[PDB]
Order: C-alpha cells, then structure tokens, then sequence
C-alpha cells in the first residue's frame, strides 16, 4: 500500500530489478514542452538494455500515432516502435469499433484532424465525412468528445441533438481539466468540454483515457503484461497515479510535472490511498541508478 | 412541509386568501414558446384585483429588461411594470456592482448583447469595450458566464487566463443545463458553459439565478416581501421549487413545463424534501378559482 516513499538506494534496485515493465506517461515526465527531462532518454536506453519492456500511455487526442511518435525521436527518444505508444485517440477508436451499436453507425466527433485520422484508420465512419451519392446522412450512433480547439456552442447543440437518442453512445477521450503551457499559462482540456456536453445532455460519458481502466484493456490487447510486475510512472496524481492503482500497478510520481509532493502527502494523511503514489522521485533520471 | 398536494377546493382558497404575493417563473408557467398558457393572463388580472403582489423571476440572461418586458404584453400580459421583472441578467449586474473588488475593474462577459446592455446599464465596465485613448486594457476583475450562443474554446481559454488571478471573481447567471424548444429539441443552457469554465479553471462559480438565494436578495432590494406569506410558482423542481424552499416560500409546481409529477413524488418517497413542491396544479389557470 502506497506510503509516498522517496525511491532510492537498495529499495530502488529491488523495485527495478523485480519489475518486468514500465508504463510511462509523457508530458511532465519525459519532457515539458520543447524540453526533454535531462537523463530521460538515457533511462529508456538503460531499461531496454536491462530487457525491461517500456510502453507509453498518453491522454493526447490531438495527434494521430505517426505524428505522436515524431515527438519522441525529436526530443532524443530514438528506437521507438509506434506499437509502444498508446494515446486516448487510438484507444477511443478501438473502443468505438468494439462498441458501436446498431445493425452489422456514424461517430460525431468533437476534435481535430489528428483524432479524425485515427478514427478513420480504425474503420470508423464519421459524421460530416461526405455522403454516398445523394443518399441520406448516416445515423449517428456515437458522440466522441476529444480535445477540440474549435469547440463552439453550435457543436455543443449538435452533440446534444444526437444524444437525444439514448442508444447513441457518449464517449470522452479523457477528463483532463487543463494543461500547463511553457509560458506558465494553461489550456482548457477535454474534461472541460466533456463537462459541458454531459451537462447539456444530462448524460455520463464513457471515459477512455487514464484514469479509466479501459486504457489498460487497450494496452493489453497488443501485449501481455502482469500489472503486479509493472510500474506506472506519471506526474499527475488524479490521472497517472489513480490509474496505476485501479490497474494493480506500483505507482511512481515524478516531480517534473503537474502534481506536487505536498498534495501527495495531503491525500495520504487524508487516507485517500488511490491518489497516493507508492514512490516518488525528483525526476525519472533518478531511476537509472537502480539498473 | 412539502407533501405534493393537488391544490384545490377550500385549501386553494385559504392558500390564496392568506398569501400576500406570488412569485412566478415565466417559461413553462405563463407560456411555452410563442404560446400563452390559456387562462394565465386572467390569473394575473384577478390577483391584481385581489390586491396581491405579482412578481416575475427568470433565469433568462439573453435579453435586457426592456426587451424581456416586451414578451409579456405580446403574449397577452398587459399592465406590467418592468420593476416587476427580475432576471439573472439584471441581478448578475447588481451583484457585480456590489462585489467587484479592487480600488474604488472590468468584467469579462460570456454572453450576448442583451446581457451586455444590462451590465452597462448598471455602471459596469466590460472587457472588450473600447479603451481610453491608447492606454492599457483595464484589469479584468470578474468573469461572468451567461447564455452565450457564440461560446468557443477561445473564449473558454481567455476566461481561464483571467481566472488565474484568484482575486478575479467567477460568476454564473444560472446553472440551467438545457432548455426545451417548441419543436421538441433542446438548447444547451448556461450551466453547461459554466461547467466547462469551472472545470478548465478549477473554480466554483458564484451563482446568481434560481435556485440561488441571491435572486431573492435581488428581488427584496426593490420590495419588502414576507417569504412566509409568498407563493413561488414554477415548472422546474431543481430550480423553481428548490429556490422556493431555500427562501422559506410555499411552492407550487405547474405541469405545463419541464418537471413531471412522477419526478416530484419520486423525490418525496426519497425524502428529498426541498425538491418536493407543497402544491401542484395542472396549469396556473386552476389557481384563479381560489380568488
Ligand atoms: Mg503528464
Ligand atoms: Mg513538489
Ligand atoms: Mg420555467
Ligand atoms: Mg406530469
């Protein structure tokens, strides 16, 4: 059980020695903006060399996988199989193929061109893609809320019209409320657009990304992993740490991102055990030592 | 205590005889869309004749008072003093004048031209009104969320930038999630835009409209009313009925609008006493009899 222990010395070595695999969140962990965490590529190099599986779990729904993979090599993370990378965009598309109801249905998407590429790559028909001949607009059977920078009250109204049908799915890529920018400003996240959609429609979204356990289901379609033998490394307690707890993983908080150690200990004193990390490190560069 | 009694016979007569005043909600009560509830103007006529004060309490933030008053005469409700009409737009403006912090501050508004007129009529300086000379844009000290049909992710981002300052007020006109249209469709309400703003900013809005007690404070600046001797008539349990309970008023549900009797009795069996009306009537036309 999580007691927010600084991960070091012999403990660090046993924890890493025993682990078969590490799941990493990206922003606030491997990098912040245009800047790699110094020593982060070297940890990834050293884990591969130790024969430990590294995978990446992101709530990003802005970019399709091939462009998400770009960011890795660009910030010094070479040698990555794009199969190592799981985003809310990819997993939302998979979940939609799995669950889309109706006869052997179009998805109305709140989101950008990257998200759309991803959904189409999975065989999904999107509302507002061109119609066959001059036949009817296909029946909309899911509403997907992603990171939509061009969100408007009109799209909100349209989403709710589709959701009047109770057989129409409501799905969210993630519930991230906001995102820190390099210049100290914040950007609204998908969770804020999902809150608007949920309120106006009176529905609860099915959530794809962390802390939803479905993100783990998604990862373990392509890979067997023993979550008991898997570390989850993230910077955000309500997302990455909570997720790791829900999956039965050992959790590690890195202090290079959103959450402060102060908050992690707050929650422990308040006995909120699934928002408490098992370990914390100043930065993931402190983990290389144990290898 | 509210036991959802059909209001009739001698009971109706004592309830109306004793009451010094009636507060009416508008949509779903006096009218639906372009259509007056038959017998609703006649109830208003008869109440005035009995010497009972009628006032109107609306969560509408779309239209300034002089245009809100138009709708009354237009749907058969002549003889109304605009002083009888209290909307979330008017009361938000009053609250902002009362609370705006900072030296003896601009309001950033999410809302239309009616709301803006109302705020200016109260002496408020709005962000995005033209600047003095070529001096700086004035410091924004309140964010107001109203019914904004041109809501966008960009306005959402800007609202959150202003709210980074914790001395910057967050205010909502109302939390109405959605609104029924004549054609059976629904429109997203201010509560959905307020949910987005609250999520992206991590703040809780100060709420002006029903069921907020502040709406009552607003009404009782212009009038003394004994809420113990005042009836509150509305169609929406979570707004009009809850409000009336919070104010110490006798509440009456009309079935011409949003809430169903089924839901009112549900809540009573669940012992949720402040979402239970004291009385209900099929339509407010059934109330004239008691006079
Ligand atoms: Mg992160
Ligand atoms: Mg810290
Ligand atoms: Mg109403
Ligand atoms: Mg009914």
């Amino acid at each position: 059980m999580a007691r927010c222990e600084r991960l070091r010395g012999a403990a660090l070595r046993d924890v890493l020695g025993r682990a078969q695999g590490v799941l990493f969140d990206c922003d606030g962990v491997l990098w912040n903006g245009e800047r790699a965490v110094p020593g982060a590529p070297e940890l990834l190099e050293r884990l591969a060399r130790a024969g430990k599986a590294a995978l990446f779990v992101s709530n990003n729904s802005r970019r399709a996988r091939p462009e998400l993979a770009l960011r890795f090599a660009r910030l010094g993370f070479g040698g990555l199989r794009a199969e190592q990378l799981f985003s809310s965009a990819l997993c939302a598309a998979r979940l939609l193929r799995q669950r889309l109801p109706g006869p052997p249905g179009a998805v109305f998407v709140l989101g950008g061109e990257g998200l759309r590429a991803e959904l189409r790559a999975a065989g999904l028909r999107l509302a507002g893609d061109p119609s066959a001949g001059d036949g009817a607009a296909p029946r909309v059977r899911a509403v997907l809320v992603g990171y939509d920078e061009h969100f408007s009250f009109a799209k909100l109204r349209e989403a709710c019209a589709h959701l009047r049908d109770p057989e129409c799915l409501l799905v969210a890529t993630d519930r991230d409320p906001w995102h820190p920018l390099s210049d100290g400003s914040r950007t609204p996240g998908t969770g804020s657009l999902a809150a608007a959609v949920e309120t106006a429609s009176g529905r609860q979204a099915l959530v794809v990304g962390k802390p939803s356990p479905y993100m783990f289901e998604c990862i373990t379609e392509n890979f067997s992993i023993d979550p008991a033998r898997t570390l989850m490394v993230g910077d955000r307690l309500e997302t990455d740490i909570l997720f790791g707890h829900r999956c039965g993983m050992t959790t590690v908080l890195t202090l290079t991102g959103v959450s402060r150690l102060e908050e992690a200990q707050a929650y422990l004193a308040a006995g909120q055990h699934d928002l408490v990390p098992h370990y914390y490190v100043e930065s993931i560069a402190d983990l290389t030592e144990g290898l």
